[PDB]
């Protein structure tokens, strides 16, 4: 009501002029409640313990009753406490003072004894109280639901009443300590590349763009930091990754965010069978450091077990095992054609896509879209994967893997294309694409071609989602994941 904001004004302007400061600059703080909980763990109703503290904390509950006032204080991790204010020990000032200018919301400051009550509750029994910051605006009412667009657009309230809020954006955190403590246990050097690029690339998605006053040219917001991190692995670094934003302006939904977090790993001298296994072990030590189990709890009570080796598949073949047709990459794009217009498949015509296009989109339908378990799917066609090197030894087939984790890619890794003859081609191919129709399609980027030309040993690269990795360990929204996504 807006009535309670002029009564909150009041109080904070009557306040001021008399001498009081309703924000002062500091306030004589010596304890946290979380180290008061933890030092007197059980405690025996009307216990006098004689420590004389001065804690702060958000008044979320007040109680007013004649000569003694309760109030429940709550510091940022969620610990409470109780305030006592009684006639006997702060005096008749104080205690009329807190009953005119305390309203609940504010956070205050307390000093006093620590207590227990006659109903065993933990509290400060005050001598002296001063206000840390007056609120304007009240908190929600008790148990007054709070909408879900409500808790995006003040996520600061949401981490102040809402337990769930406060734990998630801390498993982020955590999540975010476990990769880099993960990471760099195993060799790997954290870098970063530009994020305002002169052409965007390393991935398949439409850029932001912007206008540069300093060089008078536009500019484009990173979609993938592929390119530069690999002109590292010509420059000498080893074992490099790159931990932050990325910037990709298509749709959003449940599973797709414009501004997102991924992980990029590359590792010279090694191939993809090598980045399959620091993939699952990664994942499965972040799940043990930020979660403390491999059998995460998801919110509709199931358990999801990311434990133990994980199932890998080749394409082609599990294709052909679906369809009950030998499917390889000799077979035909009309054949494929066929086969998803029997199949219902609605997949558009006027976008130029070929052999490679259409075993991806008959893999999930078959494949893709039944699997749940961490399972890694490999082996793909060279049309979709413009980036990576041709295998060993199959014809046709890429050295890439692709990591689901119930029915959402999670993380993929190529053997790292390192012949600049042969890329020039792939991205001849894919220009070539984006001329048929194909928004999606690479262009081509002459200064990441002379890189190459330079010379880039033999390495494997990763690619990770840390949102949905997120998702993947908790299983809420992709929203729900960030602090503030601006929506
Ligand atoms: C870095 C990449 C490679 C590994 C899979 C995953 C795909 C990626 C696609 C993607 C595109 C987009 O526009 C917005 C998004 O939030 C995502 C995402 O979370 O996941 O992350
Ligand atoms: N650039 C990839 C991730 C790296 C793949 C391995 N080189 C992507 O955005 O999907």
């Amino acid at each position: 009501l807006p009535e309670q904001f002029r009564i909150r004004q009041a109080k904070r302007a009557d306040l001021l002029a008399q001498g009081r400061q309703p924000y002062p600059v500091d306030v004589p703080r010596t304890h946290t409640l979380l180290e008061i909980r933890q030092a007197y763990p059980d405690l025996p109703v009307d216990a006098r313990t004689g420590e004389i503290v001065g804690v702060t904390g958000r008044v979320v509950f007040a109680r007013n009753s004649g000569k003694l006032c309760f109030a429940t204080l709550q510091e940022g991790d969620g610990t409470q406490l109780q305030a006592m204010i009684s006639l006997a020990e702060v005096g008749q000032e104080a205690l009329d003072n807190w009953k005119t200018y305390v309203d609940i919301g504010d956070i205050v400051f307390v000093h006093g004894e620590v207590i227990t009550s006659k109903r065993g509750e933990l509290s400060v029994l005050a001598d002296s109280w001063q206000m840390a910051a007056k609120a304007l605006r009240p908190l929600p009412v008790a148990h007054k639901e709070m909408s879900e667009e409500s808790r995006v657009r003040q996520r600061y309230v949401d981490l102040i009443v809402r337990d769930q809020a406060r734990k998630v954006a801390r498993q982020r955190i955590a999540v975010m300590r476990a990769i880099r403590s993960a990471l760099e246990r195993r060799g790997f050097l954290e870098v970063e590349t530009p994020m305002l690029q002169t052409l965007a690339g390393g991935a398949a998605a439409r850029p932001f763009v912007t206008h540069s006053n300093a060089l008078d040219t536009e500019l484009y917001l990173r979609i993938a930091p592929e390119l530069f991190l690999k002109r590292c692995l010509v420059g000498g670094f080893e074992r490099v990754f790159e931990l932050n934003r990325v910037f990709r302006n298509e749709g959003a939904d449940s599973t797709h965010s414009p501004e997102f977090v991924m992980l990029e790993t590359y590792q010279a001298y090694g191939t993809y069978d090598d980045s399959a296994v620091v993939t699952r072990e990664l994942i499965q030590e972040v799940a043990d450091e930020a979660i403390g189990t491999r059998q995460v709890p998801l919110p509709d009570g199931t358990v999801y077990d990311l434990d133990g080796e994980w199932e890998s598949i080749q394409m082609y073949p599990s294709l052909s095992e679906a369809l009950g047709e030998e499917i390889t990459p000799d077979t035909p794009a009309e054949t494929l054609w066929a086969i998803a217009d029997r199949l219902g498949l609605d997949i558009p015509r006027d976008r130029g896509y070929g052999h490679g296009k259409l075993v991806e989109e008959l893999w999930e339908h078959t494949v893709g879209a039944k699997l749940w378990a961490p399972t890694f799917v490999k082996d793909f066609p060279v049309e979709t994967t413009p980036l990576t090197r041709s295998h060993r030894s199959i014809p046709g087939v890429t050295e890439k893997w692709d990591l689901y984790v119930r029915r959402i890619e999670l993380a993929t890794g190529y053997s790292e294309l390192t012949d600049p003859i042969i890329q020039r081609e792939r991205f001849e191919a894919q220009a070539r694409a984006a001329a048929a129709g194909d928004d999606e399609a690479m262009a081509l980027d002459e200064d990441f071609l002379a890189a190459l030309e330079y010379g880039m040993p033999p390495s494997t690269g990763t690619g990770m989602g840390i949102d949905r990795l997120m998702m993947t360990l908790t299983g809420l929204s992709i929203r729900e994941t960030v602090l503030f996504p601006i929506v």
